[PDB]
């Protein structure tokens, strides 16, 4: 679907399991999601962003169900006020910016 | 135009008589520059992201050229390691997410 941005481009997505709503994120490499219990090993990584850095853990092709539309790939736990959808996600789920 | 993501959604910006590239950022409700000078009277105001926050400049009604879209409107000036343009600005040029 097309989503206009007069409003945060919220959607629901289902990872692990549980069901949360996360922020399409244009300006995101990565995908990164609050506390959450992943399962499996996971490596460690630190990203940056407005205010400074943040310190989080990675997990390797993890599902996540993004309005209905299946990915797999890369995804981040660690801390943040908002759950981000990030391009690494964003292009397997056909998303574009159009104008 | 349609933008996809495989790659960072970079483009062509000009304000205050200036080029520069900046990031098409749904994850953003403001816009906000790296160190520039703009003309005029500004607020002060504390925009937060990830890592905390930045002290920054607010101008209103500035004029923007988004890959040759017109867009006015508020724009701030502070500390970015990117160019990015939020949402406020995004809604001018009839900028959609679609998937
Ligand atoms: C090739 C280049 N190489 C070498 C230099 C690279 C490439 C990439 C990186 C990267 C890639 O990093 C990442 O893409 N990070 C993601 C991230 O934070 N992206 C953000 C871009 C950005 C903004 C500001 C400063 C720096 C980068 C925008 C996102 O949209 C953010 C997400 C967010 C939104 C709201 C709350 C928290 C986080 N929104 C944002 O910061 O909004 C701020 C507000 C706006 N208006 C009111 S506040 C993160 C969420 C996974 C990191 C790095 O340290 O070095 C790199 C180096």
């Amino acid at each position: 679907p097309q989503i206009t941005l007069w409003k945060r481009p919220l959607v629901t997505i289902k990872i692990g399991g549980q069901l949360k709503e996360a922020l399409l994120d244009t300006g995101a490499d990565d995908t990164v999601i609050e506390e959450m219990s992943l399962p499996g090993r996971w490596k460690p990584k630190m990203i940056g962003g407005i205010g400074g850095f943040i310190k989080v853990r990675q997990y390797d092709q993890i599902i996540i169900e993004i309005c209905g539309h299946k990915a797999i790939g890369t995804v981040l736990v660690g801390p943040t006020p908002v759950n981000i959808i990030g391009r690494n996600l964003l292009t397997q789920i056909g998303c574009t910016l159009n104008f």
